[PDB]
C-alpha cells in the first residue's frame, strides 16, 4: 500500500498539551458513522494514555512529555468500526520514534581510580587508564561522546606538569621528569569528562598515583673512621661493628649492605652483614700473633645487593686496629741428645749447661728451671740458672738403660708476670767402663762315677767390647782335688774335668777368670756326683 510514515517526536517536549500528531480517515464512511479508536503500549496498554484519538475526527495526539531514555519508540494499531458495530478497515500499524536530547550528564566508571609507576622511568611512559559514560545518543549526535582532561595534580612540586591524558581514550602518561619516591611518592590529580567532545557538560573524578622505588641512593657510613683493640690468641672474634644509612626502601635489596676489605694483609679478616641496621660486623679470620704488628689500616667499601640506577659515589670506611698482648710460655731450645758422658762421673759435675728462651719481648719476666721425668734420682738442676749437674752413681751396665740410652724430660716456668710451661726431652749417651768380670754358665753339675764326661761350662761378661775379649782360666785352692781346666776353640766355653777317680757327691771347685785381666774370682760351682759310667746323668 500507500502506508503511513513513522512519526518522529522530540524528547522532553514542552508547551501546551495536547499536540496533534496526525489525522486519519476511513473513506468507507459514506455509509454510516465511523468510530476511531487505537491500541497498544502507550495506548491502552502500559504506559496507558500517552496517546489518544478523537473517535469522531480521527486526530492523534501526544498527551504529555517523553524521555527516550525511558522508551525510545512506540508501535500502535488503529481502528475504525461502524455505528452498527462492524469493523470497516483492516487495522493499521503506527510508529513513533523518540529523538534524543542532551538531558544526560556523563559519569565516571569508578568513583576513584588508582595507579603506580617507578621513579626512574622515561618521559612518554603509559601509567593509568580512566573511564566514564553518557547515556544520551552517541551514534548520530555528540550528546554522548566524551573528551577527557586533567586540571589539578597535587604536590604541585617539583613542577606541576608531570602528566597528560589522551582526550579520546582517557589514558594517562608521564610527560615530564623528576620523579622521586624519596621526596614526593604519591600524586593526586583531578580529572574531568565532557559532553560533545569537551563541549557540553562536565564532571569530576580522582586518580591517585603511587611511585614505585628506585636505587637512587647509595649507602652512607655513620662513622667514617673507627678504632678497636684486640688480643693475639684464643681467637676468631668480633672486633667492631659499623653503622650506615641507605635511603631507598628498607626490606629491599636497594637497602641491604654488602662489604669487603680492600686489602687483606695475611688474609686474616672476615666481615659479614646483618639485617639489623645492616651494620658491618667485622671479625678475625685466623687469630693473630703479636709482637709482629700493632697497626692495621684497612678500608671497607659498601654496596647494595642490586646494581645502581645511576652513577653514584662508593663510600669507604677507614679503620685502625691495635693488638693487645698476651704473654706465652718459654721453651728450652732443643730436645737434647747431648751428653755422651761416661759412667765414672763424679757426683756433682757439669753435664749440660742449658738455656731456654721465652717469646714476649716485654721480657722482664724470668723463669725457674725444674726437672721432671724420671726413672731414678741422679741428676740435678740449679733452678735459677738451668744447670744440669750429675749427682749419684750411675752404671751403664744395667737396668733402665735399654738401647744404649737413658732419656729424661724436664721443665721450665714463665713467671715474672704470669704463667708458663716448657716440655723438653733429654737423651744422654751413657758410656762404657769395664766394671764386672767373667762368670760360669751352669753352677751345679751332675757328674757320673765310673767315667764322667767333660762338664761343659761357659763364660759371660756384663761389659761391652773390647772389655770381654779373651780369657785366662784359673783354679785356686783346689787346683788339685783334681780338676783340670779348658777352653773351647771358638772362645766362650771351658772344659772341666777331674784327674782323680773321686767320691760320692756334694763338693765344689773354686774358679778364677780374667778378661783385660780384671781377674775374677769366681767361685764355687759345686758338683753333685752319683753312681755311674760316663754320661752326665739326671741325679738322685
Ligand atoms: C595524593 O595523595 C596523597 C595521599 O592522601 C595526598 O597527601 C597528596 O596531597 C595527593 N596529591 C599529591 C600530588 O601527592
Ligand atoms: C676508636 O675505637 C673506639 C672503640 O671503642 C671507638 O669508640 C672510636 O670511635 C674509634 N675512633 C677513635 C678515634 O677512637
Ligand atoms: C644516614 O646518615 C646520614 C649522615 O648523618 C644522615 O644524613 C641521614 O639522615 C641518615 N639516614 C636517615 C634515614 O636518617
Ligand atoms: C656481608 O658482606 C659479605 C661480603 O660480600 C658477604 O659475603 C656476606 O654474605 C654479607 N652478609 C650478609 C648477611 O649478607
Ligand atoms: C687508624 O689508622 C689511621 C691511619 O694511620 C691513624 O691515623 C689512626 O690513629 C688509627 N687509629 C685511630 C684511633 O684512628
Ligand atoms: C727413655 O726414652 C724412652 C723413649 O720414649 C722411654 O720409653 C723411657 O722411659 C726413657 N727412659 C729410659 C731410662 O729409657
Ligand atoms: C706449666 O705446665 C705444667 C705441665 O707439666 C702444668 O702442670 C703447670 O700447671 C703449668 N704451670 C703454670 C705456672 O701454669
Ligand atoms: C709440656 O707441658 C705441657 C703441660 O702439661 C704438656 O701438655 C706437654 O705434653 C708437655 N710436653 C711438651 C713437649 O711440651
Ligand atoms: C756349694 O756347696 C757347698 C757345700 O755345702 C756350700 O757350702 C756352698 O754354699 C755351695 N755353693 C756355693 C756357691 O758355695
Ligand atoms: C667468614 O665467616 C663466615 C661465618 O662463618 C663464613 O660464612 C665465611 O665463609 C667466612 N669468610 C668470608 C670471606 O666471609
Ligand atoms: C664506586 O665503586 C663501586 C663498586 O665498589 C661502583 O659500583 C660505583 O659505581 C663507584 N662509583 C662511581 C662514581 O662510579
Ligand atoms: C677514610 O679515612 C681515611 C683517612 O682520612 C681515608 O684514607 C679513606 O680514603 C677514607 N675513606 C673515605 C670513603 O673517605
Ligand atoms: C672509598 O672511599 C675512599 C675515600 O673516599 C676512596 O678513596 C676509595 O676509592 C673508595 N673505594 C672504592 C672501592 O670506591
Ligand atoms: C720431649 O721432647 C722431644 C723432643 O726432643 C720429643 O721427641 C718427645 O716426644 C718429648 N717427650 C715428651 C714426653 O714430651
Ligand atoms: C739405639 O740406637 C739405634 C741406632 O741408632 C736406634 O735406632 C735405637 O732407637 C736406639 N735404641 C733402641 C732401643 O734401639
Ligand atoms: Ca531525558
Ligand atoms: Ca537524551
Ligand atoms: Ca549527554
Ligand atoms: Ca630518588
Ligand atoms: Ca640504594
Ligand atoms: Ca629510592
Ligand atoms: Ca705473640
Ligand atoms: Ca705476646
Ligand atoms: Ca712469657
Ligand atoms: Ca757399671
Ligand atoms: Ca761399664
Ligand atoms: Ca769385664
Amino acid at each position: 500500500d500507500w502506508v503511513i510514515p513513522p512519526i518522529k517526536v522530540s524528547e522532553n517536549e514542552r508547551g501546551p498539551f495536547p499536540k496533534r500528531l496526525v489525522q486519519i480517515k476511513s473513506n468507507k464512511d459514506r455509509f454510516n458513522k465511523v468510530y476511531y479508536s487505537i491500541t497498544g503500549q502507550g495506548a491502552d496498554n502500559p504506559p496507558q494514555g500517552v496517546f489518544r484519538i478523537e473517535w469522531e475526527t480521527g486526530w492523534m495526539l501526544v498527551t504529555r512529555p517523553l524521555d527516550r531514555e525511558e522508551y525510545d519508540k512506540y508501535v500502535l494499531s488503529s481502528h475504525a468500526v461502524s455505528e452498527n458495530g462492524s469493523p470497516v478497515e483492516e487495522p493499521m500499524e503506527i510508529t513513533i520514534n523518540v529523538i534524543d536530547q542532551n538531558d544526560n550528564r556523563p559519569k565516571f566508571t569508578q568513583d576513584v581510580f588508582r595507579g603506580s609507576v617507578r621513579e626512574g622511568v622515561q618521559p612518554g611512559t603509559q601509567v593509568m587508564a580512566v573511564s566514564a559514560t553518557d547515556e544520551d545518543d552517541n551514534i548520530d549526535s555528540l550528546n554522548g561522546v566524551l573528551s577527557y582532561s586533567i586540571l589539578k595534580q597535587d604536590p604541585e612540586e617539583p613542577i606541576p606538569n608531570l602528566f597528560t591524558i589522551n582526550r579520546e581514550t582517557g589514558v594517562i602518561s608521564l610527560i615530564g621528569t623528576g620523579l622521586d619516591r624519596e621526596k614526593f611518592p604519591e600524586y593526586t590529580l583531578t580529572v574531568q569528562a565532557t559532553d560533545l567532545e569537551g563541549a557540553g557538560l562536565s564532571v569530576e573524578g580522582k586518580a591517585i598515583i603511587q611511585i614505585t622505588d628506585a636505587n637512587d641512593n647509595a649507602p652512607i657510613f655513620d662513622p667514617k673512621t673507627y678504632t678497636a683493640l684486640v688480643p693475639e690468641n684464643e681467637i676468631g672474634f668480633e672486633v667492631q661493628r659499623l653503622s650506615v644509612t641507605d635511603l631507598d626502601m628498607p626490606g629491599t635489596p636497594a637497602w641491604q649492605a654488602v662489604y669487603k676489605i680492600r686489602v687483606n694483609e695475611g688474609g686474616f679478616f672476615n666481615i659479614t652483614t646483618d639485617p639489623e641496621s645492616n651494620q658491618g660486623i667485622l671479625t678475625t679470620a685466623k687469630g693473630l700473633d703479636f709482637e709482629l704488628r700493632k697497626q692495621y689500616v684497612l678500608q671497607i667499601t659498601v654496596e647494595n645487593a642490586e646494581p645502581f640506577s645511576v652513577p653514584l659515589p662508593t663510600s669507604t670506611a677507614t679503620v685502625t686496629v691495635t693488638v693487645e698482648d698476651v704473654n706465652e710460655a718459654p721453651f728450652f731450645v732443643p730436645a737434647v741428645s747431648r751428653v755422651d758422658v761416661s759412667e765414672d762421673l763424679s757426683r756433682g759435675e757439669k753435664i749440660i749447661s742449658l738455656v731456654a728462651q721465652d717469646p714476649d719481648k716485654q721480657q722482664i719476666q724470668k723463669l725457674s728451671y725444674f726437672i721432671g721425668n724420671d726413672p731414678a734420682r741422679w741428676l740435678t738442676v740449679n733452678k735459677d740458672n738451668g744447670i744440669v749437674t750429675g749427682n749419684g752413681n750411675l752404671d751403664r751396665e744395667s737396668e733402665y738403660v735399654k738401647n744404649n740410652t737413658y732419656t729424661v724430660i724436664m721443665l721450665v716456668t714463665d713467671d715474672g708476670v704470669s704463667v708458663g710451661t716448657g716440655t723438653g726431652t733429654l737423651i744422654l749417651h751413657v758410656l762404657d767402663v769395664n766394671d764386672n768380670g767373667p762368670v760360669p754358665s751352669p753352677r751345679v753339675f751332675t757328674m757320673c762315677d765310673q767315667n764322667p764326661e767333660p762338664q761343659v761350662l761357659t763364660i759371660s761378661d756384663a761389659d761391652i767390647p773390647p772389655n770381654t775379649y779373651p780369657y785366662k782360666v784359673s783354679l785356686s785352692h783346689g787346683s788339685d782335688l783334681t780338676w783340670k781346666a779348658e777352653l773351647d776353640s771358638k772362645g766362650t766355653s771351658m772344659l772341666l774335668s777331674p784327674t782323680q777317680q773321686l767320691k760320692k757327691g756334694d763338693y765344689s771347685i773354686y774358679v778364677l777368670l780374667s778378661d783385660a785381666q780384671n781377674n775374677p774370682q769366681l767361685t764355687v760351682v759345686n758338683a753333685t756326683v752319683c753312681s755311674c759310667e760316663g754320661k752326665a746323668i739326671k741325679c738322685q
